[PDB]
């Protein structure tokens, strides 16, 4: 269970498999990928 791209998050493990919850706003956006 997660978020995506701007997910209202507390913590980068709150976001999905590719998401950082990023602490600018709390927001889990992704960067790029594997």
């Amino acid at each position: 269970t997660c978020r995506y791209l701007f997910g209202g998050c507390k913590t980068t493990a709150d976001c999905c498999k590719h998401l950082a919850c990023r602490s600018d706003g709390k927001y889990c956006a992704w960067d790029g990928t594997f």
